[PDB]
């Protein structure tokens, strides 16, 4: 394995699974793109149920857990 390191293009990583990864991946783009993301949990489910197919309230206190955890 071996290294040239000159260009490989310019960063930008687009990001969007199945399940919450997505939420997650999201979450990165509107706190970069937008630069804010909800701090306060009514806000944030209305958002997270806007952004994603989520049905599973163990999963939404599950992320706003690890979206409180940043």
């Amino acid at each position: 394995q071996e290294s040239f390191k000159k260009q490989e293009k310019t960063p930008k990583t687009p990001k969007g699974p199945s399940s919450v990864e997505d939420i997650k991946a999201k979450m990165q783009a509107s706190i970069e793109k937008g630069g804010s993301l909800p701090k306060v949990e009514a806000k944030f489910i209305n958002y997270v149920k806007n952004c994603f197919r989520m049905t599973d309230q163990e999963a939404i206190q599950d992320l706003w857990q690890w979206r409180k955890s940043l």
